[PDB]
């Protein structure tokens, strides 16, 4: 089947035809994109693929990146959903590619997905992420890769020749370039493409905005529930240094000794230690991240958004209404998925010390004040739904519009939205509401699956996310070009602050992203925790 | 004696009175007016504690209102009646101490519940004899006998040299609480039940009532009290004894004056040079401050108020507190610029954190911040109308609502039976501009039952409104209890309490119960405030 091969400028592949439920679609998955990082390249910036010979195998996914596995419920297929559903390896840097079958005969919009996962999980081939509905449905070239997580793609030792950080992300840069080596192969236009992520790979996005060499790479950026700037995403120099250096202990282990030390480790035995360097008991707190090295980030995230030029960007950006109940059931007390977690006064006051872990005390009563409802101050539905705000708007909300405002006031043109609908399928109890990361099998629209068991309407509204996805990738505006009828999504501005809904109605505009309540932590907090310090 | 009225003849412990039938609207009232209680505080007495009338001979006239304490006069609009309703309407003397009566005519049968009146003024200025206190309303319709007395204000009234003999402070209080004393003694002789005393009062007024609570000499002169907004604890209403010092020995240089020596040469001062300097003295530009006010002595007050309600016992007290609708606005148009009753006063942002600067005036840099960044409208963040209704609410939150909140919250908590209101309805003949919805001192009017006086212009349903408020202040009076207990079908005002914390609207519509008095704003004045200034050393006091 000639659809099935393709000649890059490594050699030649063949991929697979897969059945979408509207037809068939070719698929490339495994391609290789780098020389794996093994042995003295581990902790290294990637390296191009060598070129092979013959016709590679391109019909499977390949391995996933090391790194960490959840066993809080195991077997639940809440949690068991994001866990690697291929075997573990370090030699993990490979991408997939899907096309419509056959082979679009125009160049068509490259949509890109980076996975999230906190920088210490995450692979391109679980389900969610499957890219036939996209392909199939509305014609895209879609395309993810494995990137390095962890201590694998982040150890850093600041300065140092051979763990100079953010390897991870310059595996994703790798992978963008290749795109643009090669996607014209399969009828892709690299003219035309758009970066989207979820969580830390909204915050990778992010990421590529901020850092000059991958701005030739793509054109259009989604950035869902997740930022380049906030307390997660990013440390400094000296707090990775100080990371780093921990775990070498923990282990066995000037800089070069070091790392060439961590590098004989087995893997397990780093995965083993590295959820045990952060410097206070957290939720939404992750060891090993992108860090200002001066270098990929030239400074940190709040000072390049808020000086940067964005005037030729396209940005769509959004959350979904729950964004901090899923974290609460792995660090704080008196939660958890089984029961109501309805949590008493004291519960609560513990609750937001770990959910923000580098407040003073005086910020975290600042906090305490802010989210508790005076009207009822120890009724625990409150204070249960309160906790999930404080860490929803701490870690993700306010990020999110500090980011979109910033970006608007800078010649940026931004779509905002809020996913407001909760699968019917999900497994999670009600309590917590349309957690972070149930958007996705949406966006990517796995309703379309007549065996996954989806209402109908939820069809429905699937296929319009798609819409407005591609609408997006194609013309940086989410809207129907050609459909009238009222209502359309308006540009979100400083000005008027404008955001729809997601759900199975039809948009509403919305203004203001909990605009009190993230004045509160954007510009208040920092105020404060600087002067209480 | 011989030819005059028999009803109008009244003897109490100094004397002899005579005293005058009043026209109310519903028929005659018995005005007993000009009552001395105390010696003149004048001479070597300025500054001192009250000493109690010595007894006349003869008929004392009592036909007429007497001299209204030495004060500062309030010229900003000159001939608004606006300002003008408030200005002292006889003449101004130190020697003031004197109180007045109205009952019904003919006096009551059998003894009557009584209450007494505390003006406000910013313990700076006021009197007893203003016309929306007039208490022939009250007297002829609810049968009341009502009682309001004259206490020095400003130097004369709160001057302090915190320790000393010659001028201990809090005499202002203390001609409050003799007049009190007279009421028990001599209340009888009127028809009046000294065992039925119930204190009412607004704004500093409101503040003296609440510190008649936190101080046990005053306790067993009355059994409920209502406080129109205002309260001993909170901003305004108190300052230290180093403060209150600091104060006294500025205002004394600055009319050229060892606490003896000074108090002494003090008192060589004409009180027009004292009222000349008065304001002066305030440590930063603002509103609602006041440079002589009731100082915590360790001797009436034994602790601040805010230390006082927080640990007393409240059990054998009925206490109905509440505030108008728009504290505030008044208090813009004296001192921050911007304001104006003559314009719609939109303001920009730079006057709205100068505005916050000048109304909370004792804030760090960073505790303004917050309350800019709370009071913001962060959708709106410079449109000039949410700025200049938030500068209002700042103003109205930090002076009135939020120290009314504490104190309802913490006296319920600790045994007492309260009732807490807001008032809504703005006089159809208000002068201020609508901007100013219902102001400070607003709702008095009401209460004292003006609209029943056909020749005011009220509407007719402010004339039912008004009795309407009549009833649930005299019911509390009789009862503790707002309520008729002889009308099951109306609405009832339930108590306040810290688990529901409800109170009532108090408009021309019927009755409505409303949860919580700016709950989550008054969060942070009430508990974040005083934490966040907690973190700041220099300076301020
Ligand atoms: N902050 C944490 O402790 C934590 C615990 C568990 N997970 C699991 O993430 C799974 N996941 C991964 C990607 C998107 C949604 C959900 C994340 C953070
Ligand atoms: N010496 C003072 O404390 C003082 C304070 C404020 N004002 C003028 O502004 C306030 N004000 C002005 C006019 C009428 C009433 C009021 C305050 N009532 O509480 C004059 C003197
Ligand atoms: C209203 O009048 C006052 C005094 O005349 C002035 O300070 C203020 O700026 C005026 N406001 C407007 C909006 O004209």
């Amino acid at each position: 089947d000639p659809q099935l091969l393709v000649r890059v400028r490594g050699g030649q592949l063949r991929g697979i035809r897969l059945k979408a439920p509207g037809g068939p679609v070719s698929a490339f998955l495994g391609i290789p994109f780098a020389e794996p990082p093994v042995g003295s390249r581990r902790f290294m910036p990637p390296e191009p693929k060598r070129p092979w010979s013959g016709v590679l195998d391109a019909t499977t996914f390949q391995n996933v990146c090391y790194q960490y596995v959840d066993t809080l419920y195991p077997g639940f297929e809440g949690t068991e959903m994001w866990n690697p559903n291929r075997e573990l390896s370090e030699d993990c840097l490979y991408l997939n590619v899907w096309t419509p079958y056959p082979r679009p005969a125009s160049p068509t919009p490259v949509l890109i997905w980076i996975y999230g996962g906190g920088f210490y999980s995450g692979a391109a081939s679980l389900d969610v992420y499957d890219g036939r509905f996209l392909a199939q449905v509305e014609g895209a070239v879609l395309v993810s890769m494995n990137y390095r997580v962890g201590t694998f793609g982040f150890l850093a030792l600041p300065g140092s020749r051979e763990a100079p950080g953010n390897v991870g992300l310059l595996d994703q840069r790798l992978a963008l370039q290749w795109v643009q080596e090669n996607i014209a192969a399969f009828g892709g236009d690299p003219m035309s493409v758009t970066l989207f992520g979820e969580s830390a790979g909204a915050a990778s996005v992010g990421m590529h905005i901020l850092s000059l060499p991958s701005r030739s790479l793509f054109h259009r950026a989604v950035l869902q529930s997740g930022t380049p700037n906030g307390p997660w995403a990013t440390v400094s120099a000296g707090e990775a240094r100080r990371r780093a250096t921990l775990l070498a202990r923990l282990v066995g282990c000037n800089d070069t000794e070091l790392i060439a030390c961590l590098r004989t480790r087995p893997a397990q035995d780093l995965v083993d230690h590295e959820w045990h360097v952060l410097p206070q008991e957290s939720i939404f707190r992750f060891s090993f991240v992108p860090v200002v090295d001066g270098d990929f980030l030239s400074d940190t995230p709040e000072a390049l958004i808020n000086t940067g030029d964005f005037q030729d960007l396209q940005v769509l950006v959004g959350v979904v209404k729950d964004e901090g109940s899923y974290f609460l059931v792995y660090g704080v007390p008196g939660f958890s998925k089984d029961n109501e977690s309805l949590i008493s006064r004291a519960q609560f006051l513990a609750g937001v010390r770990i959910g923000v872990p580098q407040a003073s005390d005086l910020a975290a009563e600042a906090v305490v004040l802010h989210y508790t409802d005076w009207l009822h101050p120890e009724d625990p539905t409150h204070l249960r739904d309160a906790m999930s705000a404080v860490v929803g708007d701490h870690n993700v909300v306010c990020p999110v519009a500090q980011l979109a405002g910033r970006l608007a006031a800078q010649g940026a043109r931004v779509y905002a939205y809020i996913f407001e609908h909760r699968a019917s399928t999900l497994t999670w109890p009600l309590w917590m509401g349309v957690p972070h990361g149930y958007e996705i099998e949406f966006i990517f629209g796995l309703p379309l699956d007549p065996s996954l068991n989806y209402t109908t309407e939820e069809r429905i509204f699937a296929q319009r996310l798609m819409k407005y996805w591609t609408n997006f990738a194609r013309t940086g505006d989410p809207n129907d070009p050609r459909d009238s009828k009222s209502p359309q999504w308006p540009p979100y501005t400083t000005a008027a602050q404008q955001y729809v809904s997601l759900n199975l109605k039809p948009l509403e505009v919305r203004r203001g992203l909990r605009a009190q309540t993230c004045a509160f932590w954007n510009r208040f907090l920092p105020k404060l925790l600087s002067a209480t310090a």
